């Protein structure tokens, strides 16, 4: 998981951002942002770190099986626990499934409310 990771792919970011219920024109303005991923593990504790385009920056702190309070790029908030399940980090919450994955030197961030399914692909720098 330790890396910089630049966001590449993503499927159903408009459905994904309308479920939230945030307007199209911030879905419009926001499309074109560039995210970038950076991610300290030392054992079970990881350091999470979200950095948008125009000097913006989201950093969340937990520990693998402990309890904490995950934030967003909005600055939103929930209670959760991070489990690791076959090299994923799962969490959840009131209907909320979020999961992320190394696969081949690609972080894998998959995140779903109701049907809808939201996938991010951001390679390593
Ligand atoms: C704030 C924000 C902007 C985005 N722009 C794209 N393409 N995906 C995004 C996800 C988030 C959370």
């Amino acid at each position: 998981f330790t890396g910089k990771f630049e966001m590449e792919s993503e499927k159903n970011y408009d459905e994904f951002m309308k479920l939230l219920g945030i307007s199209s024109d911030v879905i419009e303005k926001a499309r074109n942002f560039k995210i970038v991923t950076e991610v300290q593990q030392d054992g079970q504790d990881f350091t999470w770190s979200q950095h948008y385009s125009g000097g913006h920056t989201m950093t969340n702190k937990f520990t693998v099986g402990k309890e904490s309070n995950i934030q967003t790029m909005g600055g939103k908030t929930f209670k959760a626990t991070v489990q690791m399940e076959g090299g994923k980090l799962v969490v959840n919450f009131p209907n909320y499934h979020q999961t992320s994955e190394i696969v081949g030197d690609k972080l894998v961030e998959v995140s779903t409310i109701g049907g809808v399914t939201y996938e991010r692909v951001s390679k390593r720098l």
